[PDB]
This record gives C-alpha cells, sequence and structure tokens, in this order.
C-alpha cells in the first residue's frame, strides 16, 4: 500500500523538513533540526537521499576547523543510514550582502564573492558525491525598472555560469549544473522567470551541454503556466536534469505545499509524463511543512509527499495500460500526431493537391476530436472509479 | 505636440481598426471596414504602414481571380498613400478546420493544409514587400492533459518551421520569421506560452538565424511577467524582429487595449528600452478599439496609440539626459553592473583574497542601493514633475 | 456505478450543450441545437431540468405569435419528458444595444428597455414554474476609469433590482432573485465582481429577503479566491439560492469546463460542503463543451458533469463517515472551533485570569494542529486509497 | 512643488519605515528604529501622524512598569512634534500562539487570549486619541480544506467583533472598528478576502454602525480586482472608515511598494475618487521600503509616498476642471448615468411604449459611447501633456 523504498529515488532538502516556520509575518514555530537527525528520520521513512545548501550544513561564518567537524558528522550519518547526496546548491539569498543579488548584484565585489562562495561548495558537493549542482538565483532581479539594466545583468549571469563551467572542466569534476527558475519572490521580478527563459539562456553559454534546468511545480504555476507542458519542453530539449516537486494553489506567494496538494490533476499528468519518458533522476521534494504543524506533522507531511507520488504513479500506469484508453487515444488521433507531417519532403507537399486544391476543408472540420471522452477516462482512473 | 509621421514607423494590423466588436458574449457593434478605407484613414493619421492576415485581405474561399482583384485594389491604395506593408501573417485559427491547431493538429491532413495555406501567403507577403512573417499559433495547445503529447507536438512544430525555412531559402526570399507567444486563449494552454519558451524553441530549428520573436505586451502580462525584462532578453539574444504594442490590465483575458493603457509604468520602461537599444523595426499596434466605440472612437483610439508612444519617448529621453538621473545611476552602481565580474580570469579570481578570505561582508551589506530615489526620479519624469 | 436520476436535481442551461463553439478567435464548429432536442437528450442522460435565457428560447425580435409557438413546442417537450424548469434568466449582454450594460448603461433609455425586457421574461419564467430568477450583469462594468461613476452605477443597479422586487410582490409571484457575480470578461472589470460584493449589495436593497447569490465555480476562481470558502459565507448568510457548477484552470479567461475538471480538490471540498449543509437547490451546470468536440462529445461532456459530482459525493461521504477521520477532526480541534469563545459573556472574560494574566502562551504555541495528517486522509479518500 | 503639510493628513505605521527587511528568504538588512526617532523623522517630512500595533510600541512580554515607560516616552515625542495617532491595531499574527489565527483559532483558549490582548490595546488607543481601531485577521484562514469549517469560523469571528462592540459601548468610548481584508498570505486563503466579503460580514454584526472597512490598494490587487471600484462600493455603503495606500505589481506576494508605484493609472483614479467624494479620513501609507535600501532610502521612499499623492491630486483636479473633459463627460452620458432610470415609477414604466414596443433598438445600438476619447484626455492630464 504505497510504501516508498530507496529504489524510488525520493530525496528531500535539509531546508524542507528543517524549515522552522518563520514567514514574513511571524516568528518560528518549531525549533531547529540537527541535520544528522533529519538524515536519520528521512531514512526511516524510505527516502533515498538528501540535498543541502552550503549554509544548511555549515553555519555561515564557520572556521575551517568547525567546517570539517560539520562535514564529518554529516558523512557519518550518511554512512550509518545508506543515504545519498545527489544534489547540492549554494545559499546566495539569505545573507544581507546578497540583497541585490549574487551573480548579478550591481556591486562588482559582491559578484566576485558570490562566485567564490559557490566554487567552495562545488568542491564539497563533489566530495559528497553530488551529481547535480543547482543554482536558484532568488535575489537576481529588481523591484523597479531603473535599478537593473537587464542586458548587462544577463551578461553578468552568463559570465558567472561560464566561469563555473570553466572551473568544473579544469578540475575534471563529473557534475552538471541545473538552473531553477522562479518568476518572482523575494524580488519583485526575478531574472530567468520560467523554464523557457532558462532554456533559452543556456543556449548562449560557452559550454551548453553542462547546463540544464531544475523546474519546480509551484514556480511555473505562480505564472499560471502548465507545468507538465513546461517539463515536456525541457525533456524535448534534453535538459531535464533534476526536478523540484511540491504543490501550489494558483497565482500567489510560493506556498511549497507537499506534493499532491495544490493542482492534483497537474500532479497526475506530471507523474504520467515523468514515468512514460523514463526520467531517471531524483524525485526531489522542495516543500515546507506548514507552520501550524509540530514535529509529528513535519514527518507526516514528508511521508505524504512520497505516498502521493506512488498513488499517482499507479493510477497513471493503469490509465495507459487500459485497452479502452488505448482505443480512445487512437480515436483522438494521438497516433497521427506522432507521425511526420511531410516525410515526403517540401516538393512533394507542394505538388500534393490533396493537401490544398482538393482538400475537403468542411469534412475535416466536422470531425470531432473526442477529447472529452478521453479526459473523463483519465478522471475515472485518477479517482479509482476504474 | 506629439504628432506622428511615417518616419516614426507606426504600423497597424488591418484586423485592429477593423475589429467589428464580436466577443464571446456579444454580436458585432460595428460594420466591416473595407481594407482600402482602413489604409487611407491610417495614412491620414500618420501611420507608416499596415499588416494583414491572408484572410483579412482575401476572403476565405476566394477564386484565384477574385484573389487577384483583392490584391490589385489593395496595392492601388498603398501606391496612392505611400503606406508600406512590413509584416504579414497567416490566419490559422478562425476556420473550424483549425479547431485543434494548424501546425500541431492531431490530424495529419490538417497539418499539411496549414503548411500549404501558409506558403501561399508567404509568396504574397514577399510580393507586397513584407520583411517579417509572423506566426501566432493561437490554436496550438489543449484544454486537457491527454489530448496532446507535447513532445510530439513540438516535433511537429519544429517540422513545420523547418519546412518554411527550407521554402524561403530555396526561393531566395529575403524574409524572416517571428514567432508570437501567448500563454492561453483561445486554447486552455498554448504551446510556446512566453518569450522565453519561444526563444528556446528557435535554438532547436535547423536554421535558427531565420527565426526570432514577435512579443506582445499584453501576452506576457497575462502570465504576470515583466514585459520590458522579456524584451531585454530577446534583444540580448539578437532575436527581437518585431513587436506588438498594446495594453493589458493584469492576468485575465487578452484585452488588447490601446498602447499606454494598462500598465503605464511598464509602457514607460518599454519605450526607454526600445529607444536606448536602437530598435529599428516597426512599432506595431495589435489592439482592439473597445466595442463601446463607433467609428470616430476607432480612429481616436488608434491615434491615442501613437500619441502615447511619442509622449513616453519624450519622457524617457528626458529621464536619461537629466544630470541628476545620471548621478543617481552611478549612486546605485549601474555603471558597475556593466563592468565584467572577472576579466582577470578564473585563476586570478581564485587567488584574490579580497574576493573571499578578506572580503568585508558586513561593510558591503550595509551599503544602500539607493533604488527608491532613482525610481522616484523616474516617476517625476514620467509625470512631468521634472 | 454513478448513474444520475432526476432525484439528484441536475440541471443544464440550454446555452451550455447548445453552445456552437464561437469564441473571440473562431467561427462556430457545431450547428445550432433545437431546444426541444436538447430537452429530450438531457432527459435521456438523467437530468432533472433545464434553464434558459429569454433569447435562447424565443429568437430576438420574434412577433408575439411566433413567441407563443416557441413556448408551446417547448412546453410540449417538458410534458413529454417530465423535465422541470427551475431557473430562468434574461439575456442582457448579446445584443449591441447592451454594449455599455443593461441596468447600468449610461443611456437612460437603454436602462428602461433592459428593465422591460427582464419583466417580460419574469412573467414567462413564472408560467413555466421557475423558482429562481438569475441576473448576471455581464455588461455592467467598464474598460476605463472615467467611463463609469461607480457610485451612480450602484444607485442605478439598486434602482433596477428594487423595481423588479416591487414588480414580483405586486403580481404576487413566488419567485426569488439570485445575482451571479463575475470579476471580468466581457467587460474589463464587472460591477459586483465576487460573491462578497454581491452579498454586501443585497443588504442595501429595499427587500433583501427576495435576493440571494448564484455563485459560479469558475468566476470566483478567476479572482484566485477559494470557492468553497465563498459558498460557506453565502450559506452562513442564508443567501445561497442557486449555484453554477463547472471547472476552471486558474486566473485566465472564463473556461467553463465540465464540472470536476479544473481544480479537482476544490470540487471535492465544494461537494462535501453542499452535501453536509443540506443544500437542496438545483445542481446546475453552466459549462461549455469544448469546440474541439462534435455532438457525441457534447453529450459525453454533459454526462461527465453529473458523473463527477456523484463520484465526489461518494468520496466526501466516505471521508466524513470514516472513524479515523472523525478522530483526526478532534485531534485538530474542529470540535472546539464550533464551541462559543465566550458564552460566559464579556464581564466573565475580563475577570478570567486564565485568558490572559495566567495564560501559558508558550505551551499553547507548541501544540501542533495536526492539519497535514487530516489533509492526507482527505487525499486518500478522494483517490480511493481508502 | 508638492510639499506635504500636516493638513494633508498623511500618516504612517511605525512598522512601515521601521521594517527591518526580513523576508521569507533573508535576514534583516537594517537595524531596528526606536519609535521615538520614527515619530521625529516623520514629523520633519510633513507627516500628520503615526499608527501602531500594540507590539510595535510595547515589546511582547513587557511588565506593566515597562509598559508605562514605553507609553510615556512615546507620548513625549508626540507632544514634542505635534504628531497625532488616529489609528491603532493589534498584532494577532506574529507570535507562534497565533499560528492558526486569533479570533478564529481552533483552540478556544487562544481565541479568548486574542480577545483579551485586543481589549487591552483598545484602552491604550483611546488614551492616545485614536479614532479608528483596525483589525487585520492575517492568520484567520487555512492551507487545507478540512482544517477550518468556515461557517463555524464566521460564527467565531462574529462573536469576537460583537464582544468588542459590546466592550466599547459599555465603556463609552468614541472609537470605531475597520476590518482590513486580504485574500491570502500568510495563510493559503484568508477569511473575508476582499472588500466585498468584509462589507457583507459587517451587515450581520449586532451593531453594524460601529464597523467599516480599511481596504488596502495592494490587497485587492492581489485578487486582480479594480481597487477604485471597490472603494466606490465602500463609499456607497457609507463604510470607508480608513484606507491603506501603497503599490502592488499585479497578482503575486504582497509587495507593499510605496504609493504611486505599481499600478499608476489605478492610483490616479483612486485619488480622483477620494478627493471628489470628500473622503476626510487619514491618508495612511502601509508600505515597506525595499530591503535594498539603507536609512536614507527609507526616508526617500516615505517622502515619495506623499509626493506621489500630491502630484496625482493636482492632475486629477485639473482633469475634472478642464472644460474639454466636462464636455466629453456629457458626450459619454455620464450625466445620464446620474439620473434615475424610472423616477416615474413601475406602473409608468410598464405603460411607456417608448421603453419597449416602440423603442428603436438599432438606433440606440449605433450610438458610440466616446469612452476612448475621454480616456485619452485622462491620460493626457496624468502625463502633463495638458
Ligand atoms: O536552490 C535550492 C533551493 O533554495 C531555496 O530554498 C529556494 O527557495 C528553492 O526554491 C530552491 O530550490
Ligand atoms: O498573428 C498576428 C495576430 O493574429 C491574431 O489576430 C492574434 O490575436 C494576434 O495576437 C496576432 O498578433
Ligand atoms: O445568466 C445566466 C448565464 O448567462 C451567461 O451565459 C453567462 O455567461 C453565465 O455565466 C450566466 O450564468
Ligand atoms: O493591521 C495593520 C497592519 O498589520 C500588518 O502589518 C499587515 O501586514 C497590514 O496589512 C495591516 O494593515
Ligand atoms: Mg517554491
Ligand atoms: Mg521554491
Ligand atoms: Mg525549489
Ligand atoms: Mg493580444
Ligand atoms: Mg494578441
Ligand atoms: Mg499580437
Ligand atoms: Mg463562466
Ligand atoms: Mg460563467
Ligand atoms: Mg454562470
Ligand atoms: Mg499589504
Ligand atoms: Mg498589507
Ligand atoms: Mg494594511
Amino acid at each position: 500500500n504505497y510504501q516508498p523504498t530507496p529504489e524510488d529515488r525520493f530525496t528531500f532538502g535539509l531546508w524542507t523538513v528543517g524549515w522552522q516556520g518563520r514567514d514574513p509575518f511571524g516568528d518560528a514555530t518549531r525549533r531547529a533540526l540537527d541535520p544528522v537527525e533529519s538524515v536519520r528520520r528521512l531514512a526511516e521513512l524510505g527516502a533515498h537521499g538528501v540535498t543541502f545548501h552550503d549554509d544548511d550544513l555549515i553555519p555561515f561564518g564557520s572556521s575551517d576547523s568547525e567546517r570539517e567537524e560539520h562535514v564529518k558528522r554529516f558523512r557519518q550519518a550518511l554512512d550509518d543510514t545508506g543515504m545519498k547526496v545527489p544534489m547540492a546548491t549554494t545559499n546566495l539569498f539569505t545573507h544581507p550582502v546578497f540583497k541585490d543579488g549574487g551573480f548579478t548584484a550591481n556591486d562588482r565585489d559582491v559578484r566576485r564573492y558570490a562566485l567564490r562562495k559557490t566554487i567552495r561548495n562545488i568542491d564539497l558537493a563533489v566530495e559528497l558525491g553530488a551529481e547535480t549542482y543547482v543554482a536558484w538565483g532568488g535575489r537576481e532581479g529588481a523591484e523597479s525598472g531603473g535599478a537593473k539594466d537587464v542586458r548587462d545583468a544577463l551578461d553578468r549571469m552568463k559570465e558567472a555560469f561560464d566561469l563555473l563551467g570553466e572551473y568544473v572542466t579544469s578540475q575534471g569534476y563529473d557534475i552538471r549544473f541545473a538552473i531553477e527558475p522562479k518568476p518572482n519572490e523575494p524580488r519583485g521580478d526575478i531574472l530567468l522567470p520560467t523554464v523557457g527563459h532558462a532554456l533559452a539562456f543556456i543556449e548562449r553559454l560557452e559550454r551548453p551541454e553542462l547546463y540544464g534546468v531544475n523546474p519546480e511545480v509551484g514556480h511555473e504555476q505562480m505564472a499560471g503556466l502548465n507545468f507538465p507542458h513546461g517539463i515536456a519542453q525541457a525533456l524535448w530539449a534534453g535538459k531535464l536534469f533534476h526536478i523540484d516537486l511540491n504543490g501550489q494553489n494558483g497565482i500567489k506567494y510560493d506556498q511549497d505545499l507537499r506534493f499532491g496538494a495544490g493542482d492534483l490533476r497537474a500532479a497526475f499528468w506530471l507523474v504520467d509524463l515523468l514515468e512514460s519518458a523514463g526520467y531517471s533522476g531524483p524525485r526531489h521534494f522542495d516543500f515546507k511543512p506548514p507552520r501550524t504543524e509540530d514535529f509529528d506533522g513535519v514527518w507526516a507531511s514528508a511521508a505524504g509527499c512520497m505516498r502521493n507520488y506512488l498513488i499517482l504513479k499507479e493510477r497513471a500506469a493503469a490509465f495507459r495500460a487500459d485497452p479502452e484508453v488505448q482505443e480512445a487515444l487512437r480515436a483522438s488521433r494521438l497516433d497521427e500526431l506522432a507521425r511526420p507531417t511531410a516525410a515526403d519532403g517540401l516538393q512533394a507537399l507542394l505538388d500534393d493537391r490533396s493537401a490544398f486544391e482538393e482538400f475537403d476543408v468542411d469534412a475535416a472540420a466536422a470531425r470531432g476530436m473526442a477529447f472529452e471522452r478521453l479526459d473523463q477516462l483519465a478522471m475515472d482512473h485518477l479517482l479509482g472509479a476504474r
């Protein structure tokens, strides 16, 4: 009955179950968790691994000797539990120095500091075995129009990622980068606000094959966009390196609800897509147990993330295996969508009079697409009414 | 006092001033305009040129002989007035045959028909002197998740644009393509919903240099995105081939208000950016005079589009020329944003102890950015209080 | 297996299954349905009744003799099928005369005409047995700020509804009015945009007991509001006279998807609320079969509306009957929410030192609310994983 | 040149200029301000007065003797500067005990504590001369459907406000209450989410004349609603007791930008309305200087709030005084909107054949409303191009 195992590759950020509940209007409602206890608790729930910002693991300002002590304790908990660390990232948003951004801060000395803080953590990530290094530029942006020349900012952003790519290739590291877009919050508008803007930007980097995207369910939904469509475009481009799963109720602040909450039907189509495209990366939950909860609610919320993925996986697999659905997909011509429009080539298309001169536009127009029957079959499967 | 001339390159679609006022809840409130009278009226107002869909100019279903008569009348009005036709496009959305799309319809025969209808109009556009050919895939999309495999749809979309590019290069035509994104309406979700998704898609075409974007103010704002930021990214990529100007009040149906209505401060920053980047393409208005108006209101609304652009152009130029603003831009370190982060290279950055070991993070954090004073100077200029 | 019967009180507007598929960018994809055939087809599917605008039933402009012929044919189909007509409404939005509104048009003669057209249909509605008369002011609004003084418009709106109330009471009719709010579309902003604004307005009418609300799922969601919360407020006020059920994916144009599509979890909480509050009015579907569909898709979409309501009704009833859920509701103190805060009165509260001086704020703060476990039980029930 | 004086009645919350810059992703960027220094600085800028939460003035947990010391220092700064305190409010959102709300917390003992904490501050407010007591129920709400029975919550909310009203009338205090709506943040959905919902709720209180609304520009815009329309409805009801002015760019997190930023044209229509309706309450700024700013930017941002109000006031007054605008208002029949539809009464309307039988619907339909010319005159005035 929907029990996770480490083979399902579910991972969690230390900052998710460790969120103390401080929001812009209220104090923390929970005490801080020791990273070691989070690793142990998540292993008991069936998680595969954890992820971290540098500052989640090593408190800002630590001497190099305290740094080594923090890493050693952490490594011991990984060894004790079998937990992996597939992804790491840099905190370039909490400290006041980053108030105008990290890579695109107007102050050049802050931009250099941001790069040095990142490189330091790339080394640590590689040491712990991370395969993906995520960058969320949460402070790269503006509240007003004149504060940021965006063309210069994009030059500075390209400069920073190119330097990171030069660094990992010169060190011989097997790590790739994933850019995580978000349209706004905490800045009024954030640079590279959606999956598409991030994909387009990567194509202008010096070594584009090193960079992909880490889309988050709730972030694309904060722009009212269709998250499974955006994932499909990322898979089509070959760039889905990692994914952040959670829930979001529409266009408002970033709620980071547990996965399956928010838009349930979008969650169903997302799982259907990830499973049928053979996505094999981590299923990472970037979520925040609501600040109404005590510690038992934190672990129930985390367990719910995994449970909902596994239920949706079962319902999507049943949907695609149902002969009646396979019939309906052909009735709606999904098979014809997958066939080339003009494999016969341009010249044959131009001479083909059934494509224009003799095309019966009124007969083609009358054909129904039968999409509503297909979508009700999908609803019946999601709800277990089939 | 803000009088346009053809040197300002203002253009209008035939379908804008010709919109009869039919909306999803109501009949037309205005009679149809003859394209010839629209060209004459727009020339009197100071417009530079007009744009058209094939079906605006040649009623759907016309015999080749009626086609020639429509083009000849149109060409005579252009000659009589001096009006240009810089852009043309295809209607792949009104006729019922296109109800599931044109290039990405599930039915293969509709996709072939869509391509033939487009190619036919590309020839006409070239004959009339158009330099840009726009594609707005308004029906490419879905209302439900199972109706459209988006990876196959993107294959079909790439297939169609690659064929169009093969066609124009084999004919030797000097015309480029611009993809116009829109996130939704009339489909529940439209493929390539934003500037960024369109930019990313173009990089996967066989001949990317032939394709750019035609962003529309209101369309990016229907996803709550910052339109001047998205334009900056398109300019940075070298892809801003054309632009649709209008107004939109936030996230709702596509209002297509006259330019300057909707988000006035975004209009100001857009004009500032287009003028300071030296955009030299048409300033095209894709707007709809509200259906409350009679024909005198149609021409007042069209005149307002141009008037508002010219007022904003004057206020943006004054803002950038004001020595106090130039001082404030330096106070906020816009100059430093334009300087490379690490022209000294990766190795120098790694050995630079002022970038990390000796960086005074608390001193840098205390520096104010002075953005609010800059933004109030921008407000004062917009309002003519300077 | 989720078969409707007329006892479930499902009703449909003639304009829903009869929508021809004309949207702002495209022609009709389906021929017009005879109202008589819609009544027969809906009776076969298990519907309880139908609703109509005057202009759905009697084509605009009909002579009084054609009017009588249309009503007689309609009445015969009702008799033949047993279908009821519980609600009727007036079309004050399609004809061009209504382009600036009906009750709040700036032109006084249009406002008088709007009232006469309404009164005429109130008589017909009463004759056919309607119990509720709906008013959707779709054209009452503005695209620009100076076009409409809203205080004067609200005076005109109060004037119109007061006259309608004087009319029904002077005729001795047993009919009540329900105002249907919508925030925008087709006007840029519509007056009384949400349930709350409509409830507040009713309290200023001369005879408030005659007026309630007819909320629509998709309309409150076009403002990003929680529809079950808004229904709860309407029930709390005693004003939920009627309801329009459908589906909507977030903040965009009014999609009018079949009920159960859009926000599925909101549909679940809505059904839970209607059923547990004992709402006994019609379950009315105001939806539009997508224009991709032929006539078989129209009836499948209509059947899906009812099927989804009945599935959700079953899952909500199971949720509330589950002893584990009843336990969890007490764990989250839903029982305590239902108990008065201070039945002991103001003076006892002021003298109660356990309410302030001796209140242990830190102990109360540490208590978890256990909401995530409750919400996962609700998810499990919705998905049939319980 | 747009210099404020205390006669303009501009007020500021202590928490606005005192916001330290802590957001959900970052630490404070500014040190705390002493309330005494904020009062002095705001008096120098031309403010009329300040407002406070209990916890802004008296740190949570203070002994009664420290309480008296805080009030005395504060009162001395008011005396020294001439600053007034027209409004006060209660912090029922920051402390963890309020994580599930104050008046509608599920735990009864928290609800009693919330009431006692409020009553204590009502006494203080009266002592300092406040005329309005604001309630913003920021924690009254839910993230999930089963956590909160909204009908019971509204019972608890009515219970709390009725008790407050019994308290002020039994003490003989001349103070009125204003409810401040907000649709979401920090809860997933907040009870009474808009002006309309708050107006409707007040009509069910035992003593409705004691309660009005305190709408905030940005909060109604977070639901995509037209703020000047919502203010007009509040004025029409006689309930606009207070107003929070600021700026907001569309549907996203609550930005609290300085007034005039965000939607500039909505700011213009708001000022036009407040000034022409003779609103005489405080012009209160609930805004947050962005966390990019140092203390000089804080005071520049505060000064900008007042400057923008005064510029907009001048442009709106010029607009309404312009004879050409007065002509255009008559051309668009704003005069006719203000005249009763049917002062002749119901029976005369029914016998008036020019209202229906002989009404020339096609002639009335052809009349243009001339709204676009009016709106361009309004644009010209806003921009100082007239
Ligand atoms: O970069 C990793 C994470 O960092 C921050 O916590 C962001 O809020 C989250 O969206 C992001 O995924
Ligand atoms: O493709 C050209 C135009 O066609 C349609 O009219 C669209 O509504 C508009 O957005 C687009 O720019
Ligand atoms: O007034 C009844 C109906 O009329 C119109 O069709 C509206 O679009 C719908 O929302 C409303 O319910
Ligand atoms: O209640 C007074 C104020 O308290 C809080 O600071 C809210 O964020 C603000 O919206 C409200 O006006
Ligand atoms: Mg997030
Ligand atoms: Mg996130
Ligand atoms: Mg994330
Ligand atoms: Mg548009
Ligand atoms: Mg458009
Ligand atoms: Mg366009
Ligand atoms: Mg609707
Ligand atoms: Mg509707
Ligand atoms: Mg409806
Ligand atoms: Mg706010
Ligand atoms: Mg606020
Ligand atoms: Mg406020």
